[PDB]
């Protein structure tokens, strides 16, 4: 067994089925999004970002800069410990405290990350309830996915956004046996919205959980940017809400918000959350100043979906195919994995527009994409920039 | 069912035997390591921190911040992405070579935590070895069994720090499958070191990759402050080191170190690296000047092993028991998690000192203990402080 030579024929597997992928150096410009330096072997050179899940662009906030800069100096670089031994912060209790009040819940529980909080949340509460079936959307995130299968809880999966097959695999099941419905308010790869109500009516006649990510829809929907079971006024239907703090709100970290109950459940028994050190005050401090300006300002989600909407009818007179979905991101359609790589390349070598592609096994067979995710930074210009660059590019594939 | 009343349940028992634990409320001074205010529902006071694993208070390092409030303003509050997906910054690139060059490795491969690195690449590596066995140290960090766990592949345990247990193990295996020795540099609970070159030397003579956790190891040993490993100079004989920014280097994620091959092919197909939002990269800065300062560095490491050294002398002459170990942590071992949680809780109401119990899950029952981390900070009034607290309260509760 030759260890150093086995996992260098995995990687030319990788490398031979085209999925070999190599990481992009940037440094995004704060103050100047979504403007980024990309360091290439010959030297820097500007691109546009156009595919960051920092989707208001609170990585650069002034009032979230200012608070990590006074966390760093009033609490130091990190934690220092687990929470349970000395890694307990201020900051970390006042953002548990915001979190629990955005989605109106009693508690909130901050983890290191969104992966994390629904791998840890999942796979302790699943475990901990014997005979537990998890109902599973078979388009769930990887997080959760993981999750479900370290929990070992038989799971049954139910076809993406369908209450009525959801209501089939509940409909066997004693009313005594747990049961976990786990599922997202909005999906990444089509942007799809879950029909949240439906799937809770259906929930509630079962005696079952329900698990929300709303790590799409959160800082970006609601009156008080809570996301889509906010937007619906529907909050206190799910048992657990999810989310992450590292895209809408554009720092770093995960959640859960609930119950007193169920979030202590997992604090005192949750392996992921336990045995790993808490995040940095200064990722706390910030995480908070995002939440807190998200909850009182509409003006980013407002010239976010104006972005969105210009990007979408300018494509539309350009003759650009991207799939439809109300939601804020714009799958700009391809239907070939060679292709698609190929416009990746291009846009970002040609027309200095940082963009990846999304091929199978992400996305099925001939749907494979450019996932697209407009800010309130892109501008006009951005805009017509990317427009023409994917027209110039279709017509060369057309002749 | 009801969930709300199940949960609550559960809870109910850990109270029942003394094990559940409520979070206390600090903010460390910066600058004035190892005070912190402790928010109570009393209000505010000032305590001495004696169980934080920022070992060296390289937390408050003056280059550590600097470096952080620089990444700041320049690249924002985060990375805005995965690795693959417009999240990698230069300051990850910097971080990746600084650690690959920390144990002398090829590679290193960034993850946002200690516990992920652990988790991701022991389940990814055992799990794409078909009929890998795994064999796991006793009493190996959760967040390796986890990966392990994770992994499905077939595991054996060998008895702690035991190379001849791990030879019997060894011995009775399928001799073409593929074969993983997961193991610790320094174990938290005891503070025991592991025989790292016996145990490599049993690895060798069965063709089984080694896998070292150096996380209470690395910024603290050595000549580069690469841990147990460099000091031992057999860096070179592990198939991977792993190791964490949060504890001696004082911010925050966790790493693996190896062939180009071995991080390339984690890098590839690890669900916990690639599906979870890159570092930020004030925090892969701060990290780099971490590493940069104790590369270069054995002040803060001396000065570490001066109060280690006296705080156990102060401890035996004040008739306080402590379990004698080659490392950095004082474990002072008590009995009873109601007593333990009852000394801690003392400990802070009437002395202002802070030191958390360890209870029945992280280590056995009739074994909680009082673990005690001195720092460099730690000044010997502090430690006669510390000392005479303890000697007040065992007389008390007849541990003298």
């Amino acid at each position: 067994m030759n260890y150093e030579a086995y996992f260098r024929r995995q990687l030319d597997g990788l490398h031979r089925e085209g999925r070999y992928r190599v990481f992009a150096d940037l440094e995004r410009h704060a103050g100047s999004f979504p403007r980024a330096t990309h360091h290439r072997p010959e030297g820097a050179g500007d691109v546009t970002v156009w595919c960051s899940n920092d989707y208001l662009g609170m990585g650069q906030h002034p009032a979230v800069l200012t608070a990590m800069h006074e966390a760093l100096d009033s609490c130091g670089a990190g934690a220092g410990g687990t929470r349970n031994i000395a890694g307990t912060n201020h900051y970390h209790v006042l953002l548990e405290q915001e979190l629990a009040a955005l989605h109106g819940k009693e508690s909130a529980l901050l983890f290191t990350s969104g992966y994390v909080s629904n791998w840890a949340s999942l796979s302790t509460l699943a475990s901990r309830m014997p005979g537990c079936v998890i109902l599973s959307d078979e388009l769930n995130h990887a997080s959760m996915i993981e999750g479900i299968r370290h929990s070992r809880s038989e799971t049954r999966i139910f076809a993406h956004n369908d209450p009525r097959d959801l209501e089939r695999k509940l409909a066997d099941l004693d009313p005594h046996a747990p049961k976990l419905v786990a599922f997202e308010s909005v999906y990444s790869m089509d942007g799809d919205i879950a029909p949240i109500a439906e799937i809770c009516d259906v929930a509630d006649a079962h005696n079952a959980m329900t698990y929300l990510d709303e790590v799409h829809g959160v800082g970006l929907y609601g009156p008080n940017g809570g996301g889509i079971a906010d937007r619906e006024g529907i909050s206190h239907r799910l048992t657990i809400i999810e989310g992450t703090l590292a895209k809408a709100f554009g720092v770093v970290g995960g959640y859960i918000a609930g119950s007193s109950a169920v979030c202590d459940f997992v604090r005192s028994f949750a392996s992921g959350f336990i045995f790993s050190t808490s995040p940095p005050p200064a990722v706390a401090a910030g995480a908070l100043a995002s939440i807190r300006h998200l909850r009182a300002s509409s003006a980013e989600r407002e010239r976010h979906q104006d972005r969105v909407a210009r990007l979408r009818a300018r494509l539309d007179q350009a003759g650009v195919a991207h799939m439809p979905n109300p939601s804020h991101i714009v799958p700009v359609m391809v239907g070939d994995a060679a292709l698609c790589k190929q416009i990746s390349d291009e846009l970002i070598s040609r027309y200095g527009i940082y963009v990846q592609p999304i091929n199978y096994p992400t996305v099925p067979r001939g749907t494979e994409r450019l996932r697209i995710t407009p800010s309130p930074q892109h501008t006009d210009a951005d805009i017509e920039h990317l427009v023409q660059a994917l027209s110039e590019i279709w017509t060369r594939v057309g002749l």
